[PDB]
C-alpha cells in the first residue's frame, strides 16, 4: 500500500546496450521489495551511444533508427524497453519517463548565426557587439527522416548555445532578436541558459511541438508519469502547461516529479507556486542534510532533519530521496551521503509517513566510476528497510527528535495492514537507548529488530511504551515478531 520509486540507473553503468533487458529481468525482485514505481533514465537517442541520456538528440529515437554511430541507446532498443515496461506493468510497477526538455545536444550540422555574448555570472548582461558564429543548432534526423514526426529544429528555435564551431571558443552566445526565458531560476542573472542548444520556449511552434512530444512519448512507452529534467532551467509557465496538456491528451493522472536543483526551500516554494502545484519536486535540501550529517562525525544536530525540507512543508509534494545520479561520486553536483549513514538516511524517507521516498540504482547495486571513492553495494542493508516500508510502517507516527544524535520515530500500525507498527532510531554519534510510544493496541506484544543490528527483543508494556537501543553511527527499525 505504501508507494515506493526506484531511479533505475546510475551515471557511470556500463555502455553494453543491455539495460533495459536487465530492468525487464529485475521486476519480479523489484514487486516481490515493495517497490511500486520506477524512474527510466532519459530514453531517447543522444550525443552518441554512451550518452547516459540528457545530451537529447532526438526525442523521437528511442533506438529505433541508426543514428549517432547506433540504433540502440546507452540502455538498449525500443523494442527491449517496451517488453521491460510490459513486464514491469505486469507487476503494478508504474513507469515514469525521464523528460529532456531544456536543450538539444548534438546537431547534424552548424549555421552561420549572429550573436552577442553573455555574462556567464550574469547572463541578463551583454560583452559583445554582433558577431557572426558557427552554431550546432540545424537537426535534419537523417537516420529517422519524417517517421513520427517531421519536425526539423534551425537556430531560430533556440535562445543561444555556449559553443562557436569557426573560432572553437566555448562562451555563451544569445542569438540576435532572441531574450533568456522566464521565468526560471535567478541564479547567474537568469539561468535559462545551462548547455548545448537552449530552447526557446517563448516559440510557438516550440512549445506546440514539445507539448505533441509528450503525448507521443506517453503513448509510444505508455508510461504512468514523468521526471522533468532540469527544471531550474525552463520556463516555468511552459512546464506547468505541458503537464497539464498531458495529462489531458492521455486522460491518465501521470504523477510528475521535477528535479529543481537548489539546497533553498523557498526556491522550491517559488516554482511549487508558480506550476499550481500540479507536479512534485525531489527533496534536494534533505539531501544535503544527509549529506552534511553523514561528514560531520557526530557533530550534526540531528533534529534539524525535522525543519527547512520540501517534505517538512509539502509532504504530499515531496519525492525523498538519498543520492542520485548528479550526486554521486565524481559527478556534477557531488553531495555523497557517506555509505555508514546511508541506511540511517534511507530508513529516514522509507519509514516515516511523509513524503515519496525512491530508492537510487547506484545504492542498491553500487555504481561503477573509475574511482576508488565509488558507492559500494549496500541493497543487504537498504532490503531490511523496504521490507519495514512495505509490511510495517503504517499508522500513526509519533516523533522523537528530542536529542543532538539519537533520534526516533514510531508507527503504531494500522489494522488493514496485519502486525504493523515500527519502532526506527538512528544516531550520527554514540549509542544508547530511547523509550517511546507505539500504541497501546501494541501493548505485549514482542519487537525485534529488522535490520538485525541489535539481537535484543522489547516487548511492548501495558502503557504501549517499549524500551528501545540503537547501537553507535547506527539504525534499528523494531517490529513485530
Ligand atoms: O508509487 C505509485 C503511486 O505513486 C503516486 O502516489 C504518490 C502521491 O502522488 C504523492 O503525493 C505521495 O504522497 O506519495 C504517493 C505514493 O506513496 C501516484 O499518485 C499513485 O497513483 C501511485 O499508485
Ligand atoms: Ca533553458
Ligand atoms: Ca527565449
Ligand atoms: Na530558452
Ligand atoms: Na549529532
Amino acid at each position: 500500500l505504501n508507494g515506493t520509486l526506484m531511479q533505475y540507473f546510475e551515471w557511470y553503468m556500463p555502455n553494453d546496450g543491455q539495460h533495459w533487458k536487465r530492468l525487464q529481468n529485475d521486476s519480479a525482485y523489484l514487486a516481490e521489495h515493495g517497490i511500486t514505481a520506477v524512474w527510466i533514465p532519459p530514453a531517447y537517442k543522444g550525443t552518441s551511444q554512451d550518452d547516459v541520456g540528457y545530451g537529447a538528440y532526438d526525442l523521437y529515437d528511442l533506438g529505433e533508427f541508426h543514428q549517432k554511430g547506433t540504433v540502440r541507446t546507452k540502455y538498449g532498443t525500443k523494442g527491449e524497453l517496451q517488453s521491460a515496461i510490459n513486464s514491469l506493468h505486469s507487476r503494478d510497477i508504474n513507469v515514469y519517463g525521464d523528460v529532456v526538455i531544456n536543450h538539444k545536444g548534438g546537431a547534424d550540422a552548424t549555421e552561420y548565426v549572429t550573436a552577442v555574448e553573455v555574462d556567464p555570472a550574469d547572463r541578463n548582461r551583454v560583452t559583445s557587439g554582433e558577431q557572426r558564429i558557427k552554431a550546432w543548432t540545424h537537426f535534419q534526423f537523417p537516420g529517422r527522416g519524417s517517421t513520427y514526426s517531421d519536425f526539423k529544429w534551425y537556430w531560430y528555435h533556440f535562445d543561444g548555445t555556449d559553443w562557436d564551431e569557426s573560432r572553437k571558443l566555448n562562451r555563451i552566445y544569445k542569438f540576435q532578436g532572441k531574450a533568456w526565458d522566464w521565468e526560471v531560476s535567478n541564479e547567474n542573472g537568469n539561468y535559462d541558459y545551462l548547455m548545448y542548444a537552449d530552447i526557446d520556449y517563448d516559440h510557438p511552434d516550440v512549445t506546440a511541438e514539445i507539448k505533441r512530444w509528450g503525448t507521443w512519448y506517453a503513448n509510444e512507452l505508455q508510461l504512468d508519469g514523468f521526471r522533468l529534467d532540469a527544471v531550474k532551467h525552463i520556463k516555468f509557465s511552459f512546464l506547468r502547461d505541458w503537464v497539464n496538456h498531458v495529462r489531458e491528451k492521455t486522460g491518465k493522472e501521470m504523477f510528475t516529479v521535477a528535479e529543481y536543483w537548489q539546497n533553498d526551500l523557498g526556491a522550491l516554494e517559488n516554482y511549487l507556486n508558480k506550476t499550481n502545484f500540479n507536479h512534485s519536486v525531489f527533496d534536494v535540501p534533505l539531501h544535503y542534510q544527509f549529506h552534511a550529517a553523514s561528514t560531520q562525525g557526530g557533530g550534526y544536530d540531528m533534529r534539524k532533519l525535522l525543519n527547512g525540507t520540501v517534505v517538512s512543508k509539502h509532504p504530499v509534494k515531496a519525492v525523498t530521496f538519498v543520492d542520485n545520479h548528479d550526486t554521486q561520486p565524481g559527478q556534477s553536483l557531488e553531495s555523497t551521503v557517506q555509505t555508514w549513514f546511508k541506511p540511517l538516511a534511507y530508513a529516514f524517507i522509507l519509514t516515516r509517513e511523509a513524503g515519496y521516498p525512491q530508492i537510487f540504482y547506484g545504492d542498491m547495486y553500487g555504481t561503477k566510476g573509475a574511482s576508488q571513492r565509488e558507492i559500494p553495494a549496500l541493497k543487504h542493508k537498504i532490503e531490511p528497510i523496504l521490507k519495514a516500508r512495505k509490511q510495517y510502517a503504517y499508522g500513526a507516527q509519533h516523533d522523537y527528535f528530542d536529542h543532538h544524535n539519537i533520534v526516533g520515530w514510531t508507527r503504531e500500525g494500522d489494522s488493514s495492514v496485519a502486525n504493523s507498527g515500527l519502532a526506527a532510531l538512528i544516531t550520527d554519534g554514540p549509542g544508547g537507548t530511547k523509550r517511546m510510544y507505539v500504541g497501546r493496541q501494541n501493548a505485549g506484544e514482542t519487537w525485534h529488530d529488522i535490520t538485525g543490528n541489535r539481537s535484543d527483543s522489547v516487548v511492548i508494556n501495558a502503557e504501549g511504551w517499549g524500551e528501545f537501543h540503537v547501537n553507535g553511527g547506527s539504525v534499528s527499525i523494531y517490529v513485530q515478531r
